[PDB]
């Protein structure tokens, strides 16, 4: 209905909202953009499935997100896939993990404080509908 699609386009607009404010945030820069393949060419062997925040907006203007769960297993993404592609104890690896898990830990934050609960089961609801 059209009660269900303004609501999904609310949502988009938050989604699009706590993006940004991410993608802003200078120590989030690593994951604004696909990993170049020059600067770095072991990537696509590693990661099945990237994922970065210019990717996530562009999914968000194709509707691929009916709930905040849809996008936070995105956001989960990032973060995992930074975490497998630096293992190791040396320091650059470890500035990269340490960014990653800011930037879900700064995600879930956003989203705890400012998305009403009813908002999101409302969602959750319209979805398991279709
Ligand atoms: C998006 C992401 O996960 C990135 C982007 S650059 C990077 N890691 C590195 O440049 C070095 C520190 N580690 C490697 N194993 N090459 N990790
Ligand atoms: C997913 C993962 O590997 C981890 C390990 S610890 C973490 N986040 C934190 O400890 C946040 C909540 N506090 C900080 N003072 N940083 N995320």
């Amino acid at each position: 209905s059209m009660q269900e699609e303004d609501t999904f386009r609310e949502l988009r607009i938050f989604l699009r909202n706590v993006t940004h404010r991410l993608a802003i945030d200078k120590r989030f820069r690593v994951f604004t953009k696909p990993v170049d393949p020059d600067e770095v060419p072991d990537y696509v062997t590693v990661i099945k499935q990237p994922m970065d925040l210019s990717s996530v907006i562009s999914k968000i203007d194709l509707h691929k997100y009916l709930t905040v769960k849809d996008y936070l297993r995105d956001i989960d993404l990032i973060c995992s896939n930074a975490l497998e592609y630096n293992p190791d104890r040396d320091p650059g690896d470890r500035l990269i993990r340490h960014r990653a898990c800011a930037l879900r830990d700064t995600a879930y934050a956003i989203i705890k404080e400012e998305l009403d609960e009813d908002f999101e089961q409302l969602c959750e609801e319209i979805q398991e509908s279709r």
